[PDB]
């Protein structure tokens, strides 16, 4: 009944927003007793901290998949960020999700990109040590590469459906090569 | 001047109280200006949004220019600007809040902030491209590689912490440009 609840909500919110969505809708479309939200969630916001934590969970698995087969990190960051671009229009219905969640509950939004930095740092510190990549602060570069995959995500699948051409995703390949290889 | 006076009362009641929880009787009274005079320069509370935004667009854009007119590197145009980003991002960091809500009350203007600030950089670039000063690829797509990288670290690096970027971050920061811009 809770993972009913997470489903019904999350369709919810992306279709109307956050404000429009009442908790008798979501318990409607759910099938559950109206009563048991309030057993789960003190308050309608606590919602989104389950559900972004299921598409941080989900995101960085499908990512995972893609890039624990893989030799260089250069290549790991070449790959990702290609493949996060076709995960975010895969997704993108439920972005309005996580511009809700960045102003009902900021917390759980600085939470994601913590906790994606967190996995980064470590793989980044590793390719440091092996020399394959600049040494520079780890967590920083992790934010620059976050920072780079965000914004293309909004500009060429978001406010666009057009995505990338081959040559700007041969573009953005030389970019993050010339950025990350020591000189 | 009544315009002005609106203008600066909306800013500082948004920035506190949000968007929704801000009436116009709030922004008139604090303003100082009869309460019709809102709806002369503007149809809606929504239409503030946008001049808000517009407003600190140009205000952001001539900040950084001021730093970066008297430079002719690009590749220090773009070392200088970024920190000098990061320094105007914490002196209107209580502000940021408007932003975040613009995104969700008035999505075209959030959108227009960005895809103005990316016009007005991509002319830099391909002229620093021509020079052979840096690489030569797509400069709108490169526009939004370091908005994207700027826009993450006043995130990070300002908001949602205080501490700021260390002296070694600093120059952490600009061996990366260096790196992804240089041929
Ligand atoms: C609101 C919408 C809009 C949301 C829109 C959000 C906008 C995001 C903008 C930023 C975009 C990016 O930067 S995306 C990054 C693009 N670039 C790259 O991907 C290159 C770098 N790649 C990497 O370093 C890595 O691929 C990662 C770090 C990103 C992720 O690796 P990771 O996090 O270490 O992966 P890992 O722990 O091994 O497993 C991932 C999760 O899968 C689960 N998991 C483990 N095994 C299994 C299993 N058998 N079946 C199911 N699930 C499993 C775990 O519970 C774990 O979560 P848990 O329970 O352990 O916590
Ligand atoms: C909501 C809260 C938070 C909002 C939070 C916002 C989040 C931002 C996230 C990303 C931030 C970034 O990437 S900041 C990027 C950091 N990087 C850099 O700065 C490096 C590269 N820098 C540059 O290339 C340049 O410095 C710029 C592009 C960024 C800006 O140059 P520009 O856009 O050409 O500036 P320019 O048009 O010449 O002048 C800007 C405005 O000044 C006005 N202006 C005013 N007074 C004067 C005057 N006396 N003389 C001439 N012009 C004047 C003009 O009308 C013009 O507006 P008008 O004619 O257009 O009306």
């Amino acid at each position: 009944s809770l993972n009913k609840i997470l489903d019904a909500s999350v369709e919810l919110i992306a279709d109307k927003g956050f404000l429009s969505t009442s908790i008798n809708d979501i318990t409607s479309k759910a099938g559950v007793a109206y009563g048991l939200f309030y057993f789960y969630f003190k308050s309608k916001h606590d919602i989104l901290d389950e559900i972004i934590r299921q598409f941080n969970r989900n995101m960085r698995y499908y990512l995972k998949t893609y890039t624990q087969n893989l030799d260089s990190r250069i290549d790991v960051e070449k790959v990702g960020m290609k493949k996060f671009l076709e995960w975010m229009n895969e997704n993108k219905k439920y972005y309005k999700i996580f511009i809700e969640t960045q102003v009902h509950r900021p917390d759980i939004y600085k939470w994601h990109f913590m906790k994606l930095a967190e996995r980064y740092t470590t793989g980044l510190s590793e390719a440091m040590r092996r020399g394959e990549i600049i040494n520079v602060d780890p967590e920083l570069l992790s934010y620059v590469l976050i920072g780079i995959a965000h914004m293309l995500g909004k500009r060429y699948v978001l406010w666009s459906n057009s995505g990338l051409t081959l040559k700007q995703q041969r573009d953005l390949d030389l970019i993050i090569e010339n950025m990350l290889t020591p000189r």
